């Protein structure tokens, strides 16, 4: 089939330049294993985990697949240090980081053979982690679901690719091969998707979450928590709208009702109380397919898109 | 040189698939004339104009160039009707519209031989204006400077392209050939730039405006007026930050100091009191060049980008 070789496929020793996004609750071992088996890089989201949970998670994944995989670590977690140690001890091939500067850990992880891929939303952070020894970076645009920065993918991927020599991985707004083509045009050498993979048959999120992604238009997301210092892109529900109003009228009250809301969405499909992290890519997703098919479709459309672009330079 | 033919170049009868954005104050006859002369489509921004002004502007532009050009009309202007009649009377080749649904005017303009290209930020509006007889549409992502919608370029251009058969022109985040390549991969057949052309030697905006575009990073913009119903992306100045904090603390006071602010920026370079419409593309712009060179650079890099993409499907 149409397989694309990039510096990221070489670096990670995987078949396809497609990574799964680090997601708390949704980023389970079953989903990660599926993406890794399909030839991409599955990622376990440790966001919501204690060290024993992560270790149980890594073990479950390995009972499902021999292929490479990664773990996402949220730096603002109070278990961050211990989670990094679990990864070194379990010899996890790739480790990605969110919510901060992971310079602190790069050297130890690297000396143990781990590939380190920070998630960044600024040209600055990209440069710093490159100097600190990062193997690659994930430039995540604000159209992405979950916690977001302030720069769109179109601009960010461009700027970051120009600024660093290490490969850049595009994240935010990519749900098909047109998107991969575009990401690559901007300078990326791999893509990362979250929403698209939650919208898979292997994803074990609650059905209502899948239903909402499918039925969502490109305009059915809103940003909550901007005023609380942790802006997040979520499905536009009447609850999301109340949180928005609330974070001005009573910030404490808003912080309160966000507590446990990510889990209520992912595990309980609770529309009246949950936070459904969803990128704007939701509006480019109309069905639920198996992970293997999603990848094949993206690679096929990528080849087609590059071919029609060839048409203009004749 | 490397010139690219698209349905948009045929439709508009111009050499290059590059349009200048409609901008109040910045979108002057001189800059439009320069873009049209360079082979793209210059656009006069009627935003801040009375019918007599538009007529004088059309005349000036014609004393500068024989090539095709357009006029941007803001629907929420009280002179909208009269502005449309000026365009019909002066046989303006292309008319673009912003800030609403221009269905009302499409048939009259079309019967007079004018090409109508609405600016949209939603898939819905795109479909409607297509059914109403629009020749093309401009999908404007929220990374764009000035008044913005809520969907990023990466996602919007993809969805709109898929939904309508008429050509789509990508706007927002495009300041180079990588961008044009990416835009085209997403489905567009032309691009529109604002910031990039304000950052030209022919642009007659105040020098401080140009200096700021050049010195601005991809993160130096903020959105003011979200709560006032007219969200606009501006340079992140202390004044912009005050207006933000103020539209919640005292909405009517905010509305008051925004009055006359766009002109104070463009004409007087007033940093303490002006609103500098600026896309996130500002951070991808590091110098001021002539319009003719911007276009050549974009076309050269577009060719190079497509060729590099060819490398992956080998």
């Amino acid at each position: 089939h149409m397989t694309v070789r990039t510096r990221v496929t070489d670096l990670l020793e995987i078949e396809h330049p497609i990574l799964m996004g680090g997601m708390a609750w949704a980023g389970t071992p079953t989903l990660a294993a599926a993406v890794s088996e399909a030839g991409g890089l599955g990622i376990i989201g440790s966001g919501a985990m204690k060290p024993d949970d992560l270790r149980k998670a890594i073990s479950e994944l390995r009972q499902k697949t021999d292929k490479p995989f990664g773990v996402n670590i949220i730096l603002v977690s109070p278990w961050a240090d211990d989670l990094v140690k679990v990864c070194i001890e379990e010899k996890v091939p790739v480790v990605t980081f969110g919510a901060g500067n992971p310079t602190k850990y790069i050297r130890e992880l690297k000396e143990n053979g781990t590939k380190v891929i920070p998630v960044v939303a600024s040209d600055s952070l990209a440069r710093m982690v490159e100097r600190a020894g990062a193997d690659a970076v994930i430039a995540e645009g604000m159209e992405s679901g979950g916690h977001i920065g302030e720069v769109t993918t179109f601009v960010l991927v461009n700027k970051v690719s120009r600024s660093v020599n290490i490969p850049v991985i595009a994240a935010g707004g990519i749900a098909d091969g047109r998107g991969m083509a575009a990401a690559f045009a901007l300078g990326a050498e791999a893509v990362q998707m979250g929403t698209r993979f939650v919208a898979s048959v292997e994803s074990d999120v609650h059905p209502v979450y899948k239903e909402k992604i499918v039925k969502a238009s490109i305009r059915d997301t809103v940003v909550t928590g901007a005023k609380l210092g942790h802006p997040a892109r979520v499905l536009r529900t009447p609850f999301a709208r109340k949180i928005q109003e609330m974070e001005f009228e009573n910030p404490m009250q808003a912080e309160e009702m966000l507590v446990g809301s990510l889990r209520r969405a992912v595990v309980e499909g609770d529309l009246e109380r949950g936070s459904f992290m969803v990128g704007q890519s939701a509006g480019l997703i109309d069905e639920i397919k198996p992970v293997k098919q999603i990848i094949e479709d993206i690679l096929k459309e990528f080849k087609e898109t590059v071919e029609k672009l060839r048409g203009y330079i004749e």
